[PDB]
């Protein structure tokens, strides 16, 4: 029933006022007809009554309701982008003297927030290998407050054993705040809260928006953590504009059909790459043999379209240009989750530099692909032409 | 020449591409045609080359250029709202052990960020009376890193003697970061950076947007402080959407003709209130006798339309409803800076509770007015009817 | 390669300027830097140079290029909605004394334009049964200027034999303008201009927008008819706003994946209805046995999700309310082509009244369904519950 | 009280739902909760009940209410631009055999609609000098259905004696439909429907939008003519998108303070030009001695900022480039009514060619200026520098 839920989540008449989609209510000022209405709005300023634009309008409330339904949460906080959701969700739960334990495959801006901002504020960060599983218990310190997961990992796509990690954390520090950056799954292919994670964070920028033309972050928390997340993020002034909230709700309505196509196409590309003589390794959560693939198969309900692979050699700078500059359909850009296919390259030492306290286990150039909605045979031909430029 | 500058600031062909206003470029992904173009964009990712949507698109670059011209700064950082600009601009310059010195008339959410977020990060906040002037030197501690001004003050409208404050800070701690919330002046009626302030922060939500239908914060920094502001705000994921950036640029184009009307009308209302038997005090920076009026007359080039007054009595709850619930033109809402007139009330003890380490010097109910663009005689008739309901 | 074409159509650097999607250029005024540039823009004011907002901005040019590529036309005119495209495209080619020959299954507002507007301007209109095929030749008068097709027909879904109609028209009246309302096919499941039709009109409101939140009409003409269409529509001031043009281009990027789901789901529902004891007839072009199905099978490349069926009785007012008022997933609304499922009822005598010079051949209430993106088993359960309410 | 009316027109709780401005309701489909509600909406589909997006959503209804209040009409029809409003408002009231009598100073596209569209549909058009006054009676034919006014005229700015024209029409042809293109007055500086005109048409593109970034037309009709205008324009599919309707309502809120500045600055420039040795004539309705000034003074409540003047020679193309290419503040573009100043040149023989059955009474190049919101002394200096380039 996920497709039905995606079509209907948040679409109630109090928000739509007769249209199919929520109205767009643009506001800072929200008007109180009487002193008693103002008092009521104040009491309910975080409970869906119109109070002030920084808390939201009908358009935001509709999106928040949709996200809570789809991710099974008590509340959804909104942010100007994914990086803001990560940074402010972590910040909401720490004080000076605390420790954060974060996967070494976390998105680089998330790491840099920890090492360049949190550290200044008296909050330390330690690191773990994404396949650590139950052994994470040994890394929990007396002051560990937050455990931060990201599955699959950024770039290299390792999938955590979330049940093993969560069980170990709860044994040692049942009160800890467990968070996950659930962007790759779009919050719906992995139902994080059902696994005992406290907060599921997404760059709604990616698959929820789905068209590469809006930026927005979300964080859906369970009942234990919601009030602290909501109020501390509000104290940092975190919000999103009404129009982007509308566009995120709108993206939900095609998320199912889109994801099924990204899954089908990216798996086909990954299977083809795995047979290719110029490819050393394919990092796709759905491909047999990929790191944590057995946890993806057990714990996820599908795949998206982002993955990576390692070439059979380290490209020279001349080869990198010959390869990347001459694609016809794949484009070079950051971000992903849109309708179009993207390609980027990283050398192994570049990845090692963003794997704290760890090395990488490959020596070829790594290529990250986002597989969009183009015909897959056309995408395969584009990749084949690229291989011919470097063979 | 301010009106000419407001019409033209940021409106260059590289952003407008033939239209009068900037194009609206909605993006996360920004495409690099070659590896070398990507390297160039990376080196210039904070210098106006398209790199990634979190840094901005053409639409943001146009607004940033306009704000730097109008406020005389080296760079302009963008935020989802004014409160995010205040919180993240302060956060960008502090670390555990630092001290912030803030006017006791600061906007309440700014105070709450200090007491409820900064405090648990090991950053202490002290307070000063807005008329302290040169005596602020005695409050500067070895660990004072930030001095935070707001002139006129929130609600009660006291105007600082900025030249005296800045000179005192520079004598004792010249490296300190002096910031101002310059929202009431819309950043243009008081040229903060020409007075030796380091960073001018605004809720562009107010007069820059001008229509009560968008939220956005700005912070314009001098060359000394720009890199740290830019990079630390970016690590917190702070940005605004392209469409709100467009609407802020658009608001600049009528800001001069709007502010002149708000000034003319609000001063007429303030002069009338000052003669009224039911009014104890009028707090309008432009009205003779108001706190810091001589600094407003010396240091500002105009007034906006927000001010307050104190009634000759403390209204009962029944009188508050009779007064506020029955206006025909003034509405109750938070925010201000739009085309319509607004009214709110506060009891003295409510204000005292947001004047840290200080008491208030009045006992009547305080009324805050925003004077919009309606005909002033109609607004006066509405206020007169209000007075008759409580006489 | 249609999916690749849909992802990339119109997305050239001159329109996108570095983002994935076109920029949104909002304009009436377009600025000429020199008199020489103004002269060049004037000469090329219908050839893709920026001249005046009524002709379009970069955003419109990008959509027009996409529509010409996808429908194989020489030019694409834009209109405020589908009905404006129909009315103004017909008007662009008639003058007093002319005759229009239109299918009797044409959309009712299209018929009303002919009988209420054209008739008082000296232009007569005659009618044909949608399955007339080659016998249309005997209805062509010496003054027949326009032959207007709609396949499938509105409401009742009959599919024309376009090859037989076009061949008959060209034998008798080679210079006639053959037009089609190609909305049901979204202009891509039936390539009208490859069949010898001169102009393909769409309510881009439906599947191109795809989300029920924008209105826009398009008309794509061959080289023979383009100049007259363009210039006469322009004389009537026909245009669309830049933002809706952007959203139409954006809809193209998911059109393929959406249509495949609408086809799969709607055919499954039709097959179930076609064996259902409370259903007298199913009108779905893709269902064997439906009127004109053999032509759909030969001439179309797929199906959308709009179709109708006839109940085993004419519902009374109490029965119609018990049926329609209590659906859980299907909603009552006009329009279609969006992500959500819709239901409407038409009584047979109502349809007969909008079948000029013709009778209907059924007596039960007709139900028109739009099958959206919800889970099809959930939709079937909703329809089954409906049947139980009227059994 | 106009400023108060402009701030408040159309801003009722049913449309704003708690915000200051209307909600933006984007919709084709509008959902009926029950068959009973659909029946009610159908009966009232042109009477302000939500029925279908082509009729409008809450956002349109709010704008329509505002326009009817401000112009004193029974209804307001919306169109994609001003030219569509003119063409479709005329078309709504003519049939084969009718005659249209139009001022020879009408906007050129309005003339071209008459000569190129209406003529081939059996509707003839004749012409009259804008100062004809009461002598227009002699030109009214038995089949004259529409008398079309435009005051001030396009380009040359002549002001009609509307009382004299209307009285003559009513004496000879009381049932005629009298229309005016009231764009220059923004519908509010000349209350056309109080002078016995039946329909006031505007390019809301100009001063109502006020920022050069939207296009929209309006036609406000009296009770006698509303139903025919509404229903015939709807049969042509004429509508505007919800977002442009919102931006038009939003423009009303600053229209008063904008127009006062355009009046002040443009009259100052006109007075300067009227004493300048390089100027042969100044065409500004507010300038004493301009054609029809005495009617402007009697019948209008203010002036906008668009006017023209005639140079002391017909400039060559080389002089036009030297003059126009090198302005610093004035830009070349079509349209007007925005915040920036614009300049265009018209040769006398080109104007004569769009003065049907009449000649011009000047031989110098005509310069049309739009005076924006820049500082007027800067604009005067820009014009002076232009004079020096051609002296
Ligand atoms: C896994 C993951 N988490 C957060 C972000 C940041 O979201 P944004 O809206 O961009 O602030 C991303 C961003 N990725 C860019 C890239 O991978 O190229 C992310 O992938
Ligand atoms: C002086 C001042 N500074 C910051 C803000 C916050 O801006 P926002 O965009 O709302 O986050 C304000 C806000 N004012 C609301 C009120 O005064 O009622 C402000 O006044
Ligand atoms: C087949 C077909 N052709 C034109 C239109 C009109 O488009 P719009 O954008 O609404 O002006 C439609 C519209 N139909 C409404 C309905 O079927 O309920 C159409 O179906
Ligand atoms: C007086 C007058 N009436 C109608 C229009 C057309 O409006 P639009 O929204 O542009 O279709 C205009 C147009 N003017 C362009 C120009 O004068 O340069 C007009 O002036």
């Amino acid at each position: 029933h996920l497709d039905t839920a995606l079509v209907n989540a948040g679409r109630r008449k109090k928000y739509t006022q007769g249209s199919v989609n929520s109205v767009i209510q643009r506001a800072s000022s929200l008007v109180f007809d009487t002193v008693e209405a103002k008092k009521h709005a104040t009491r309910n300023r975080a409970k869906g009554e119109l109070f002030y634009g920084r808390r939201g309008t009908l358009t935001h409330f509709s999106l928040q309701e949709a996200m809570c339904e789809l991710e099974g949460g008590a509340g959804c906080a909104l942010f100007p982008c994914g990086a803001a959701a990560v940074a402010n969700t972590i910040l909401a739960f720490v004080e000076q003297g605390d420790h954060v334990l974060m996967t070494n495959t976390a998105y680089e801006p998330s790491q840099d927030f920890c090492t360049k901002i949190l550290a200044k504020l008296g909050v330390t960060t330690g690191w773990f290998d994404p396949l650590i599983g139950a052994d994470i218990a040994n890394l929990i310190q007396p002051n560990t407050k937050v455990v931060f997961l990201e599955s699959p990992g950024s770039i290299t796509m390792e999938v955590h054993d979330v049940p093993a990690i969560v069980a170990a954390v709860r044994r040692v520090a049942p009160e800890a705040i467990i968070m996950i950056d659930n962007t790759w799954a779009a919050g719906v292919l992995f139902k994080a809260l059902d696994f005992g994670i406290d907060i599921s964070i997404q760059a709604a920028t990616k698959y929820l928006i789905g068209h590469s033309d809006g930026m927005i972050g979300t964080a859906v928390a369970n009942a234990r953590c919601w009030e602290q997340l909501c109020e501390n993020a509000y104290l940092m002034g975190q919000m999103i504009d009404a129009d982007t909230a509308y566009m995120t709700s709108r993206g939900l309505r095609t998320l199912g059909v889109r994801l099924r196509q990204h899954h089908e196409s990216s798996l086909r590309v990954a299977e083809w790459l795995a047979q290719h003589p110029q490819v050393a390794r394919v990092n796709h959560p759905a491909l047999p043999g990929s790191k944590g693939h057995e946890f993806w198969k057990r714990d996820f309900s599908g795949s998206s379209g982002l993955f990576s692979f390692v070439l059979n050699k380290r490209l020279t700078d001349a080869e990198l240009a010959a390869y990347l500059d001459n694609f016809s359909l794949f484009s070079m850009a950051y971000s992903w989750g849109g309708f179009e296919s993207l390609i980027l390259a990283n050398q192994p030492e570049h990845i090692a530099a963003i794997r704290p306290e760890a090395e990488v286990d490959f020596s070829g150039t790594l290529i990250r692909l986002h597989i969009g909605l183009e015909n897959v045979d056309d995408l395969l031909a584009d990749l084949a032409a690229g291989f011919a430029r470097i063979v």
